């Protein structure tokens, strides 16, 4: 919550702006560095908000759909992973980012990828 | 249309509204796992999908606390949706669970779930 | 047994064999992608599986270059064999392409096929 | 090929020692640092014998089945990436550890992850 809010960039010097509401909301908005993609586009999802105190990260997850006021993919991104407190906080993930495609293509609507994004001031 | 009842092979349900300009939110109940009663789901979907006859890009989070359990735990479903006389939204998930760093390899559930609006 | 030949929901022809240790040896044929004729598979699978009604682990790769073609990728598939009257393997797959670095981020697709011996 | 083939580790401290063949066969043993795991496994896999010369990665898979003649998990990896050639050599990987299961138990069978490995000598 204080911890997850803030500002966040990952390895490909993507932006992600969030607040971590006291409900177990996730609501900002992400910027990408890469793809088919401008500005900023509206993400949401959802985090524990109680998570374990035995050394273990906060799961967490949130989407991306691609479109904004600017341009549109026709694709959306979601990030399941984990935050890692502390004073180098991380929040560590996977993503699948689903495109739009007929039905014939289909078998190839999906990338998988790994992001790790470390918390800015 | 995306806003309805759903279930998928599993016996789940997903009952989801699909805002004018992006916004899913609805309530996921799981039929299996360390899960019980409904979840707070929240995602985004392609509010101006391709004309061609392609799927309409979507997703969206649980993260599996509510009144009764917490599993310390988050899925992200991927997926598209398919109109037409059987609409389908086809996905694939991620679901993490917090972990120590040094366990961190066995975080994360791959898996696939097909949606329909027809009640088991 | 899991040796013999198999077809997917997209009417890809996987023929194989299931050496007594452990191996998977055998040829795919994709109905989809850049891919034309036969190409070279092997894996592994458990060949002492659980006795308590669990599937049998397995996975395999393919190199998509033949005498053919050549789309500069592979695929993994990673999944489990189960037995019975209608025979199952059950995956999920990893394609990578050949990429540069600065592309690495778009390499890689997942999907999951399921295969049966039942012939289109 | 002369690429490949060598002894590798990974972030994990796993240990990958692979022959990549003329015919794009690639064969070898791992040893994992974690998991349901000890000793030596088979692997086996395969790899694009002809890349592309454009500074693209040489594409590439293998599968362990994580059973050997001194422990078996009833499970399986495969590994798909891309080799990166140079005087830093790297693979770089995504990979499905699938375990059997019972069929109610199969919505749960497959981890998914990454695995960076480094050439040594
Ligand atoms: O090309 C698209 O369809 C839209 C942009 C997708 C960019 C992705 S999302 C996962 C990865 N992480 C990022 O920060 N950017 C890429
Ligand atoms: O066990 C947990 O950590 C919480 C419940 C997870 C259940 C999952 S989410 C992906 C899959 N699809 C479902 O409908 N249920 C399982
Ligand atoms: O296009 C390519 O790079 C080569 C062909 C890939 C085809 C894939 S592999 C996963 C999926 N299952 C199949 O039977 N065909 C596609
Ligand atoms: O626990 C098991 O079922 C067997 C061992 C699995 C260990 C895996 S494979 C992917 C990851 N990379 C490694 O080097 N080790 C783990």
């Amino acid at each position: 919550e204080a911890g997850i809010t803030g500002t966040w960039y990952n390895q490909l010097g993507s932006t992600f702006i969030v607040t971590a509401g006291a409900d177990g909301a996730l609501t900002g908005t992400y910027e990408s560095a890469v793809g088919n993609a401008e500005s900023r586009y509206v993400l949401t999802g959802r985090y524990d908000s109680a998570p374990a105190t035995d050394g273990s990260g906060t799961a967490l997850g949130w989407t991306v759909a691609w479109k904004n006021n600017y341009r549109n993919a026709h694709s959306a991104t979601t990030w399941s992973g984990q935050y890692v407190g502390g004073a180098e906080a991380r929040i560590n993930t996977q993503w699948l980012l689903t495109s739009g495609t007929t039905e014939a293509n289909a078998w190839k609507s999906t990338l998988v990828g790994h992001d790790t994004f470390t918390k800015v001031k």
